DNA sequence: GCATTAACATGCC
DNA sequence: GGCATGTTAATGC
DNA sequence: GCATTAACATGCC
DNA sequence: GGCATGTTAATGC
């Protein structure tokens, strides 16, 4: 019924593949520690039973970029090799579930749904990625600030009187990474908007005072302003 | 065994999933028509058994971007609501193949490995939509220009004496739509490559003369020189 | 560091 | 011959 | 139109 | 208390 997502976290979770985690092979990582190893070639699927993964590529000059975060049920797609080389730490302790391609037969063989499932969650990727490059080759980076807090807020702003509240934790780093926008271009755009009274990030929520003016300025070329 | 794809055209084609399309629904489009309409819910994976489609997501201002190009054998993902508006025209006479949910459990009951066809047909998209982010996330317009050329030649330039060969028919609009550049800069960088000697895209082919200086200024900041 | 604009020139079922 | 692709330099976002 | 740099200030298992 | 996140203005790519 939809595979969509406004931010690289938690896409497409699929809760019904913990009832299959013993065809898989359970493993075990600390905070801090590497899922996946810089240059380490995986072929499986790992599906995330609790716990919390940041997952970056890294560039053969050595820079690094996030990709995304994984979350309780989120699956790492990898059962083939691709190219990119992937680095995955555990942000908090977590437990994964390893499928390989035959661990997989089984599964299917067992409950013929979780293949449309695994499709699903990555439908929900390709048109995240494919999407973020078109915007980004769209709209500049200010604006793409603006126009995902419009997004999140018509998607999950719940309305609280006089204005909309959503309830998420994020952090100005992040939303650059997100954004692809540097870190301190978001707190200016963010000094602007908070001082214009159109919208405030908070620790925990972000509260959007005034919804069409936030729209309005996402339909201009700049808010570098 | 490799889910990669340097450009967005082509990609990982299933020529055995021509074995089942009598499981599924062909449908003939004429050339210059739309085999997706702007705002039409698609929920069919769409096989190309023969043809050229252009695939391109729409804003909700009426922009209109590329997303990829699709041949014989390509794949078409669609088989749930995605939240993009996508728009895809037939470059050519072009016959489809449209599975539906069910079709496919038709398919996967008679060859189970045609579900791994698909996975890594899907791995394929997301390891290149996430890297391109994470790539102009990283390199400058021109940067990107210059680092596509030397991965094509990487990857599929073939050595004849002095040269390497890219046999490969690609304008100068593609390669700013496929890169997020605009075509005159596109111009602009090609002009300099080609009066330096160290390539020239012509029609069908590119020529690298200097890979070495290639990828030497494919790894400084900028080449608006 | 490059998009944009503009005015112009060459390519092409 | 007409519309699509490519060219070059200047201006400032 | 914004990345970068820099020097500084506030947040935080 | 130490390292990570956030702040503000100036400079020019
Ligand atoms: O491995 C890659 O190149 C890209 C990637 C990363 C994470 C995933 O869950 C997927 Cl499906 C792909
Ligand atoms: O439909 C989308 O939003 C993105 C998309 C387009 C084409 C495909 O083949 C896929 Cl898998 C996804």
């Amino acid at each position: 019924d939809f595979c969509g997502a406004i931010i690289p976290d938690n896409f497409f979770p699929i809760e019904k593949l913990r009832n299959y985690t013993q065809m898989g092979l359970i493993r075990d990582f600390a905070k801090g520690s590497a899922v996946i190893m810089p240059g380490e070639e995986i072929t499986s699927m790992i599906f995330l039973v609790e716990g919390k993964i940041k997952l970056d590529i890294i560039f053969e000059d050595g820079s690094e970029k996030l990709l995304y975060y994984a979350g309780g049920n989120s699956l790492i797609g990898k059962l083939y090799p691709t190219g990119n080389n992937i680095y995955a730490t555990a942000m908090e302790p977590t437990r994964t579930c390893w499928f390989s391609e035959k661990s997989l037969r089984t599964v299917f063989r067992t409950d013929e749904d979780m293949i449309f499932e695994i499709f699903k969650n990555y439908l929900t990727k390709v048109a995240y990625y494919a999407r973020q490059v078109a915007e980004m080759n769209t709209y500049n980076p200010t604006i793409r600030i603006l126009r995902l807090f419009y997004e999140l807020c018509s998607s999950q702003g719940k309305r609280v009187g006089d204005t909309y509240e959503i309830t998420m934790p994020l952090s100005q780093k992040s939303i650059g990474e997100i954004t692809g926008v540097h870190h301190v271009t978001v707190s200016r755009v963010l000094a602007s908007l908070k001082r214009e009274n159109i919208l405030d990030k908070k620790k925990n929520k972000i509260i959007v005072y005034n919804l069409g003016e936030l729209k309005h300025l996402s339909e201009q070329t700049s808010y570098y302003s």
